[PDB]
Order: C-alpha cells, then sequence, then structure tokens
C-alpha cells in the first residue's frame, strides 16, 4: 500500500498484518489500547484533568540467562516464544499516584497461538511474578490450543515391513530402519529420535522402531504437562491476586479453560472458546452436525453459561471493560479498597421506591432511575453500578457499585419473571427450543450458583465488601429444579459467605421478603465476624408467608371459634391472613434481636455509607493488631481496639467511631508499635 | 397388647410407638443400631473373635447448668429439647484398642423434629463440641424443618375494627385490644407479646396493634437465624472433621440442607429430602401437580443427584454402611489412616486384566472379577471397595478401598455406555422422559462435577491418599454439553488438586488412554507436592488420538509423498495411523519425563503398595518436622529428611526407605527433639 501519509506498520512488522487477518489486534499493540483505554477512564471521571504521555508505562517482560524475568524495550515481533508479558504503571482516578498489573498473552502469528513447553513456562512465570507481586493479572487469550507435531525426522527415511510386497493391500507386520536410516540420524545427532529393536530377517539388517520420540520438542505429552502447570498455576492465582480474562479470537484447550479457572473472563463477539473443535466433533460422528465453533463456544454459549462474564463488541470494548472492572480492585492484593468519591455525595435521601403493587427492575433502586420528571438518585452512587454475569441466571442481579465513594459488590433480586430460553441441540434431531418461565424472588439452581460464585469473585482477588438486598420467597422446589441439586448450589451460597473475609450487610428491601430456606443461607450467624442484617420497616420475613400460616395454624376450625364476633368466611380467612402478616413484621424481627436494626429505605444510603466506613476502618485496625500477638480471637481484638476510644465515644455512633479513628490512625499506630513489648516466649 | 415374654419397649416409653408409627427407629435406639452394626463388622473381620459388651459404650450427651455438655445416663424419652446426640466409644477390627464419634439426631416425636432455636443452639454445640476433638460427627435427620407458630395468646382477644358491624363482608381497617384485652395480658405478664399504638375513636379506648410478637418462642426468624448458624456449622465441620448423615424419615428444610452440607449422605428409601412440600407447591400452582414428596427428594431424585451417595433398605442398613464407610477415616482429625491388613496380602500379581478387543467393567480391575474358573484378583484387596454416588454420573466410578491394608480413595473410568434416563416434568403437560446416551471415557458436566466431588470428600474429614485410574478421551465439546458448563465443573477438578493434602497416584490403566484436555486437569504438576503420574506400558496418551494426528499432520498429500515405497490408499493411511501411535507410547513419556515411570499391570499391586506406603512415611516425617521451623519448603524439609538416610539406602527404593523409617521411628524422632536448638530469635 504506497504513499500513506505515515509509515505502515503492517509492513515493518508484517506479523502485525497476519494478525489482523485473523481478526485479532496484534500481541504488541495492546499495551496501547490500555493507554488509550486508561486515558478515556480519565476523560470520564474529570474531562478537565491534563493527562501527559507519562501516566502510563509498559515494559515487555522476558526472562534473562537465568530465567527471571526482567524489563527490556525492543522492537515489536522480536519474542521467540508464543507467549508475550508487559508490566504496566498507570496512574488512575482510584490511584493518582500509579497502580500497576501485569498483561500476558498469546502470539496468535508464533505458530498460531499454540502452547509449547516453553509458552507454558513463561506464562507460569509471569503468574507467580504476579502473585509474589500482588499485582492483577490480565490474560489476554488468542490461541490454538496445545501444540502438537510428529517426528518429520522419520517420515522420509521409516521403512515398512509388508506381508508380500507384491500386494501392499494384504497388510504389514511393522516399520523399521535400514542400516541405511539409523546412520542418516547419526549424522544428525539425532538417534534419540527413536527407540528400535535390531533384528535381522533372512535379506536385510532391520531395526524395528518401537517407539518415535522426535528431536523436535513440543510434540505431545510435554505440551500436556506444561498445560496443566498453568492450569493449576491459574487455580492458585484466583484465590490470590485479581484475575481476569479477555477472548480476543478464538481460545482452545488449555485456552478454554484457562479463561475459566482466571474466573472473571470478557469474551468478544464472535471469538469462540472451545474444547475439540466442530470439523473434528463432526469427523467422528461421521456426520455434519455443526457449522461453526460459534454454536459450540460464542457469547450464546458462554455469556448465557456465566463462564463469559460480559460480552465486548471488539477488543478495545473488552479492554475498556477489563480497565473498569479494575477500578474497584485494591491496587495490589491486600491494600485498602481504591475510595474514589465523586458528586453524588453521600449525604442524601434515595429517591427510586418500590411499591407492592407495580412492577420495577431492581436495578432502579441500585443506580437510581432515569425519569421524565428529573433523575431520582437510587442507593448508590449515580453511575457507579458495573453489572456482571448479566446474559446468565437472570433471577439474580450482580455487580460492583459505589457507595459514597466505598466499592463494594452488590446482588439484588430480579422481581420480573425471567424468559429463559434455551436452543435445541443440533447433534439431536430430536431437540427443539425450549422456554424456560424462571418466577421472580425464587432461587432456582443457576441463580443459586450466581451468588455463590459473585460473593466467591468479591472475595477472592477484587476482596471487596459486599451488600446484599435479600429478597427471595425461597428456592425452587418442585421436581425440575429438585433434581437438578438445586441444594447444592444453595449450599455453595453458605460456603461463600463462611469464606468472606470483608465487611458484609444483609438488608432486606422495602416490599421485599426473606422467607425459610431463604433466610437460611444468608443469615448472619454464618460468619457472625463479617455479617450484620438490616430489615427495612416495609419488608416481610418469616418460616412461611400468611397464605401458608393460615394453612396450617388458622386452620377451617380456628376460624369458626373466632366467628364469635357475630357465608361470610372470605372477610374473615382475609383477617386471619392479615393476623399471620402481623408477625412477619421488622419490629418483631428487632424484638427476637435477628438483625441489628430496622430502616428506612430513604434514609438507608445515609446510614449505609457511615456503617460501611466505620467498618472498614475498625478491620483494618483488627488486622494491624492480628500481625502482632498471633493469638486473640476477634471477640479480644476488637474489644482491646473499642477500649482505645474516647470514654466519650459512643460506640454505636457510626460516624464518630469513624471520625475519631481517621483523626488519630497515626496515634492508633503509635499505640500498636507500643505493644512490641507482646513478645510472649 | 398383652402377655408378652418380655416388657413392651413401646408401652414403657410411648414415644417410641410414635416413632415407629412414623416409619422411623426411635431416636433413643439408635445407639443399639450401632452397636449392632459394630459387631457385624467384627463377624465379618473374623468370625472368631469373641466380643464382650464393653466393646461399646454409648453415653448420653446433654448440656449443663452452663450450656456445657456433658454425659448422663438417664431414662429414654426425657429429653427436654427436641435434639438429641450421644457420644460413641467402639472397638473395631481398624481401631481395636477404640475409636470415639458423635450422633446427633432430631427426635421426630418432639414436636414433630421441628428445629427450634433450642434445638439449633444444642445441634450447633454438639458440632463444635466434635471438631474441638477432631472425632467424626453423624447426624441421623428425620424433620420437619424450622418450627413454625402464632401467638396463640392473642387469637382470642383480638378485635377488627369493622368499616360498619353490619355488614363484616365490606372490610376492616385494622386490629385491636380493649382495655380489657391490654389487661388480660398484663395479668400474666405478657404485655411484650404485642405493640400497640392507643387511640380513641369515639366510642371505646382501642389500641391498635401493630406488631404481634407473642411470648412463645420458636415462631419465626427466630428460628430461621437458628437455621442458618447450623448451615454454617456443618458447612465449617464438613472441612474439619468426618461428617456423614443418614436420612431416616423426611428431611424438610433447614434438614434438607444440612444432609447436603455435610456432604456424605445415605437416604434410605422412602424418607424424602425436600424442602417445600407437595401439598403446599401444588397449593400455589393451585392444581393437583404433586401427588407425594417422594416425587421431589425420594431416591429417584437425590440418588440420581449425587446429593445422596448410597441408599439404605432400611435404617439399621444405613447405620452398618456409616460404620463400613468410617472404617476407612482415621479415629480423629489429623492422625494416621487406619491400616487394616487382611488375607488378601500385597505380594502377588494382578489377575483381571482389560484387552482392547472387549468390553469389561472397571470394577473388575479394582476389586477383581468373579470367574468360573474362580477368581481374579483386581488391583486392590479383595472386598475392600466401598463405591459410593453410584447412582450420579455414571461416566466414573468412585469409591474407597484398600491396597495390602491401606485405604485409599479410587477413581475410575466406566468404559461401558451410560444410559441415562431422565424422568418427565409432572408441572409441566410437555414433558417427557429423555434418554441420554453419555458415551464411555469422556468426561461430562456430571461425571467431570462427580470427580471433584469426589477427590473432595477423599481430602476433607476422610484425609485419605487417593489413585486415579486415569483413561477419559477428553471432555464432550459438543453444543449441549459445552452449554451445559462442562468448562466450569472440569475446573472443579483441578481446583480440588490443588487443595489436596494426602498422597496422590494417577495411573494410567493398560488398555486405557489420556487425550488433550483430559491430561490436562489431572496433570501432577497441578500440585506436585502430592502428585505422582504413572503409565501402563499398554496405554496411549498424546494431545490428540491417532485419526487426528494424521487428520493435521499426516494430510492427503503428505501420504502420497511417501507412496514413494512402490488405489492402495486403504492400507498406506492405515501406516500413517500406526505411524502417529508410535509417538503416544509410555516409552516416549519416560523419555520427556512427564511420568515418574511406566509400568506393567500385573506387577501393579506391588508396586504402588510400596510405593504408597513408602509415601506414607515420609509425609508423615515431612509433618512432624513441619511442627518446628515454622519456614522452609517442602523441597527444603523433604531433603534435610532424606539426609538421615544410611547412606547405603537406595532413595529410589520404596520398600527400603519404608523400612528403614518404620525400623527408627522412635530414632527418627529423637533426632528431630534434638533439633529443638532451632528456635530461630
Ligand atoms: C416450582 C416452584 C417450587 C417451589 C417454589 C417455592 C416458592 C416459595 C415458597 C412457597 C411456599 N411457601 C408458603 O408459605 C405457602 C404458600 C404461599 C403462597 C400461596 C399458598 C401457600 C400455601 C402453603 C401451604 C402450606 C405451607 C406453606 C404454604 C413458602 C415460600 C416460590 C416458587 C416456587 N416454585
Ligand atoms: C458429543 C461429543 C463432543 C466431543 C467429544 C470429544 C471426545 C474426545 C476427543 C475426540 C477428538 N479427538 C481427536 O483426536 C480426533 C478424532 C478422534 C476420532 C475420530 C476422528 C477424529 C478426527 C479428528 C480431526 C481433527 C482433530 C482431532 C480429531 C481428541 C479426543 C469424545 C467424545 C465426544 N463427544
Amino acid at each position: 500500500p504506497i504513499a500513506t501519509p505515515y509509515p505502515v506498520k503492517e509492513w515493518l512488522q508484517p506479523k502485525r498484518y497476519k494478525a489482523h487477518l485473523m481478526g485479532t489486534t496484534y500481541v504488541y499493540d495492546f499495551p496501547e489500547l490500555f493507554r488509550q483505554a486508561s486515558s478515556s477512564q480519565w476523560k470520564n471521571f474529570s474531562a478537565d484533568v491534563k493527562l501527559t504521555d507519562d501516566f502510563f508505562i509498559s515494559n515487555e517482560l522476558i526472562e534473562d540467562e537465568n530465567g527471571e524475568l526482567t524489563e527490556v524495550e525492543r522492537e515489536p515481533g522480536a519474542n521467540a516464544i508464543g507467549m508475550v508479558a508487559f508490566k504496566i504503571t498507570v496512574k488512575t482516578p482510584e490511584y493518582p499516584r500509579g497502580r500497576q498489573f501485569v498483561v500476558v498473552a498469546n502470539d496468535i502469528t508464533f505458530k498460531i497461538g499454540s502452547f509449547g513447553p516453553q509458552e507454558d513456562e513463561f506464562f507460569n512465570k509471569v503468574t507467580e511474578y504476579a502473585r509474589k507481586r500482588g499485582i492483577p493479572r490480565i490474560y489476554l487469550a488468542a490461541n490454538s490450543g496445545a501444540r502438537i507435531g510428529m517426528a518429520e525426522e522419520i517420515v522420509p527415511l521409516f521403512q515398512v515391513a509388508w506381508n508380500d510386497a507384491a500386494n501392499p493391500d494384504k497388510g504389514f507386520q511393522y516399520l523399521y530402519l535400514t542400516s541405511e536410516g539409523m546412520e542418516t540420524l547419526k549424522k544428525f545427532d539425532k538417534e534419540n529420535s527413536v527407540l528400535t529393536e535390531r533384528t535381522v530377517i533372512n535379506g536385510e539388517e532391520r531395526f524395528v522402531i518401537k517407539t518415535i520420540i522426535g528431536s523436535e520438542d513440543g510434540l505431545g505429552v510435554e505440551c500436556l504437562r506444561g498445560s496443566g502447570l498453568i492450569a493449576g498455576a491459574t487455580s492458585r492465582a484466583y484465590h490470590d491476586i485479581f484475575t481476569i480474562t479477555l477472548v480476543t479470537c478464538r481460545s482452545v484447550g488449555i485456552g478454554a479453560y484457562l479463561v475459566r479457572l482466571g474466573q472473571r473472563a470478557i469474551q468478544v463477539e464472535g471469538q469462540p472458546i472451545i474444547l475439540t473443535g466442530a470439523p473434528a466433533i463432526n469427523k467422528m460422528l461421521g456426520r455434519e452436525v455443526y457449522t461453526s465453533n460459534l454454536q459450540l463456544g460464542g457469547t450464546q454459549i458462554m455469556y448465557n453459561n456465566g463462564v463469559s462474564h460480559l460480552t465486548a463488541v471488539d477488543d478495545l470494548a473488552g479492554v475498556e471493560k477489563i480497565v473498569e472492572w479494575m477500578s474497584y480492585v485494591p491496587a495490589k492484593r491486600n491494600m485498602p479498597v481504591p475510595i474514589l468519591e465523586t458528586k453524588d455525595t453521600w449525604d442524601r435521601p434515595v429517591d427510586f421506591t418500590p411499591t407492592n403493587d407495580e412492577t420495577y427492575d431492581v436495578r432502579w433502586m441500585i443506580e437510581g432511575r432515569e425519569t421524565e420528571s428529573g433523575f431520582e438518585y437510587g442507593l448508590f452512587d449515580k453511575g457507579s453500578f458495573f453489572e456482571t454475569l448479566s446474559g446468565w441466571a437472570k433471577g439474580v442481579v450482580v455487580g460492583r457499585a459505589r457507595l459514597g465513594g466505598i466499592p463494594l459488590g452488590v446482588i439484588g433480586v430480579e422481581t420480573r419473571t425471567v424468559e429463559n430460553l434455551i436452543p435445541a441441540d443440533p447433534a439431536n434431531p430430536n431437540s427443539a427450543e425450549t422456554l424456560i418461565q424462571e418466577p421472580g424472588q425464587v432461587w432456582h439452581p443457576n441463580s443459586a450458583f450466581k451468588t455463590a460464585q459473585a460473593i466467591n469473585d468479591f472475595n477472592n482477588g477484587e476482596q471487596l465488601p459486599m451488600m446484599i438486598l435479600a429478597n427471595w420467597r425461597g428456592f425452587s422446589g418442585g421436581q425440575r429444579d429438585m433434581f437438578n441439586e438445586v441444594l447444592k448450589y444453595g449450599s455453595f451460597i453458605v460456603d461463600a459467605l463462611v469464606d468472606y473475609k470483608q465487611p458484609i450487610i444483609i438488608y432486606i428491601p422495602p416490599t421485599g421478603e426473606l422467607r425459610g430456606g431463604s433466610w437460611v443461607v444468608v443469615d448472619p450467624t454464618i460468619n457472625a465476624d463479617q455479617m450484620e442484617m438490616y430489615a427495612d420497616v416495609n419488608a416481610r420475613a418469616g418460616v412461611l408467608e400468611p397464605q401458608g400460616m393460615v394453612g396450617i395454624k388458622f386452620r377451617r376450625e380456628k376460624l369458626l371459634d373466632t366467628m364469635n364476633r357475630l357465608e361470610l368466611l372470605p372477610i374473615y380467612g382475609q383477617i386471619s391472613l392479615q393476623f399471620a402478616d402481623l408477625h412477619d413484621r421488622s419490629s418483631r424481627m428487632v424484638a427476637k434481636g435477628v438483625i441489628s436494626k430496622e430502616l428506612e429505605w430513604t434514609e438507608a444510603r445515609r446510614f449505609f455509607f457511615w456503617r460501611l466506613r466505620r467498618r472498614l476502618n475498625e478491620e483494618y485496625l483488627i488486622k494491624r493488631l492480628s500481625h502482632q500477638v498471633g493469638e486473640a480471637s476477634r471477640l479480644e481484638k476488637i474489644a482491646r481496639i473499642r477500649s482505645w476510644y474516647p470514654a466519650s465515644v459512643d460506640h454505636e455512633d457510626d460516624r464518630q467511631v469513624a471520625t475519631w479513628i481517621e483523626e488519630n490512625y497515626k496515634t492508633l499506630d503509635d499505640k500498636l508499635k507500643g505493644l512490641k513489648l507482646e513478645s510472649f516466649a
């Protein structure tokens, strides 16, 4: 392409053109997408702020003579292996002074992005690099799976021991090498290339090959071993640092498993995540069952799956999303969650309010709702809601958000009925698309799964506190759902709660309720150390619902005894229904001590903003303590800390406690160093 | 029932009769079933051994004035709460000197086995009792879920504020109490029983009740709180001690969740595990959708589910199974796995051997097979195979077994095709039973799940080492299975491997193979600290299978170039197929260092018996070390230990290393105490 204003990048690095022909960004151009996505991130926070190019740095990482990773600046396309990495340091709204993370990616142009042992070694080496530093690990997947090959240096010289030269089709006994062959190999030091047993049959001296090894590396099982190496490496990383994967072109085999093992994944439309490919599958079934791999791993499969948390119209789009998702995550493992305050101050009422007699979208209660008569603010900061797993198990709504600047994970219940439409199985002539009516406020195996999954992804890497707008009638107990292991997924929820390490708020919203089974798996005693529960004054909760309570304790007979208040069943059965309901009031909860406080939705944002803030500070102090005595329970540590508050402080006053702490960090610190004489030997 | 030889137990304790009428054993008679099951356990080990009744002790546990559990001996039916517990100490074949465990159960006769807060408190108190001691916790579930009730002491005296006395059916404004009522309550100190706002309307002085609390405890949310308390308690216990649950009569709500949270569960035929019951569900759908709860939680639901690991023809049957399952579990958390040697010595060849050209039942390779020409021993001790999760995901076979006395978890691949038959959904007129062909040697979402589940249940509580007779072609990658999250369940496998704390052997059996994706999730590098892999000389393994390798690297053209060895495609394509295969040989694995050794099936039992034994001893030594320095990696600890072996010992000789260690425990011990001067201050 002659005469262009500036140099042709696809010509200086012809590999950049191949990448493009393959429908993906060339690996070396990715740090540029991040610098761009970072800049946008700034435009959106303060249109005014002036950015210098020194707000973003990218250094490629490569192994040195010792195999240790070091930074280098070399021309794109110099990579000798099919795996590349960059360490990135960027100043962002949440970390204006700078934050770092790593990017690892397949070079789709280097042997079609196949994973040979050397790639696996590099990928595992980069992952530990990140784990050790606690910084996030971003994997950009565009690969062909594990590398394969045969001992090509044996195909031209192998000889077959026919049954009779005359008619080959009669079969053969084995394969061998002539002295001539065994000789050729030795002239290239390639004797290890094969295992042969020497036995001479009448005519010539034949060497029967019993096993082909090949001089070339990356042919089989060694590629499989390296594969498992990184699968395990990723499994580990997910519990250690922030892990996220962008699929920019097909991702195969170990590639597909790496996407899931990292958990958090953003799939670019059209790029499939697959195990065995369509051609091969068809080839097996000897039929024309599938057309493209997208039928097997496109977004209509993985995004509906929960495997893919988000989709992206194109690469840059996915990057921006990663960059956005990261904006809620601590700079590095164990650092405080990044506070980011915006125009939507904490001090205000919650506008949008649900009504028992009219359907709403829980997202309104979360991020507010745009109205013709203006905008009604929701419970969280305007425009801070970052929903994830939106294509799967739509009974629940999960995402990140900000509460007066404080980032946290949010889980809400979708009250509207879901029309889950499952497409027919091509490999089965019978199969026909089925519609699944997933009724609102009811946990189903998939929505139970998503909830547990959400909590875990909030806890690992993200290390965020979380709020749950609990509002479920219960778990679906009919045959189909029960048969589909709904109990297993329900229990996953409890398990994730037991494992949670940050503050948790369980809050039953206004027209909401929490019944029997549902209340079980989310009750604060599941993890007293971090859980706290609140009920809105207009919520309801009890083992059963009025209809049920009467169906058991206010039967057909008892109703008559009260008919001694002077046919008329209709209005009396209604009286009993209302008699029960007076039992499920938040007031009773407070009385039975199963909730910390009853609240008023409109005033919620103010309460939670200071409750959360107070909590984060006390947690910070409990941790500082722990890194010393090494022997004391939470109940004792939190007590030693609260004994430091000025006598005049109301331990129950969140804002006050928080304020005194933030005004005395350095003073509280001195007291801790003063506790060094705590060396019990 | 007059004139019987001995006293009528159902009359002395009429509650025992109720229990029976309810189709279950009376709670107090359960320790007797255990003493019986224990005795059988002895008969089956040594028909000769004489047992005195002092080989089994059962002491009921109850809370004292401080709420602490203590042992008592009182008459059955004295329990003031609906929950009972017994501590059991029994001498058994594996622990002839005695072993202990706890039993907790619902009293189906005490308020229909409902969980009120007091029961929950007791159940949680018993669970910690066990966790602290590390002894197993056996839960016998027979319950009605969480307890419910209304403020009965308000139903006779509440008054309704009609719109007009004349016609009630016109509706009412609210409910209230007359001065007369408010007075009655005060004469019973039951004022807290209600929250009323006093406002007098023309006529009388009316107290409008805004919230009903009730003097009775165990009406609602307080029952829900206690429920979650134990769900979380069970969740925790499962990662701490050996947990197992027997369902002897329906198990509802929190009852159903406790069954799953404990994980290991044995369901007695006919007793359902359910959430909301059929009546209520029907009542909701306002239709006659379900007949019995067994449609919702019978064995045809939970056993096919994987929720129920085993079923039992009746109570005693379930007990025997628990008792048997426990025979492989350590006496208490962290004690050595119980060795139990029987007539089937370790020193022998493996008889039964699979053949590439004839279907077999992997169970034969495991526990041997009975033939007309005699019995052919399998890889493990004759009759020591205890299969579990047999009704679900039949693609894999999992169970416990013994190898020359050493107990371990076993996972085998079912080569036969499974005819998974799913029954139609009653709640759906369309629904019709579907047949699912699950082809052998292929992981499917359910068989992937079972495998991960097996590994985890082998690791937690059981604390057993494990062997995997790896032999899968790969994961099902077609649409249906891919769409059904097969990747999620596959990754669970890796996760469980990362978490494994005991020795692991991955062994590809004789006519077996391990291809691409399959090899990935089970490769030893996933957990080098505990994993070891072996390939039989007649197994195969590679990224692809020959058919595939040629379809890629030995195409239609290349085949012709080799046609230069003098239509005849058939036999040449066969040559290439065989050319590839010479690549997937165990010999190559050894060469590429991806396996520890290649083995001969018939000689396997001898090898593994000493490899496992050697390993258990070295592990024991690595642990002893750890409880000191507190700073040294495995690679360094195992090295300090092996530096103690006599110069003349072949570190690679399992039997020798094991023998020198068992002959020097006390001497090795002295050396460790000598390392006390390792107090780095
Ligand atoms: C297919 C399916 C299966 C189970 C489902 C369960 C629920 C939530 C449940 C519904 C049942 N429930 C009740 O309080 C309830 C009832 C609730 C609404 C109408 C009638 C009811 C009758 C009952 C009779 C006896 C005991 C309880 C009853 C508690 C909360 C919601 C949707 C469900 N969908
Ligand atoms: C519904 C379904 C979907 C996917 C499945 C996958 C397997 C195991 C796979 C089968 C595919 N495979 C092969 O080595 C293979 C082949 C294996 C057997 C016959 C033909 C093959 C053609 C291939 C062409 C290109 C690449 C690989 C091929 C590796 C192991 C087994 C059963 C499966 N069932």
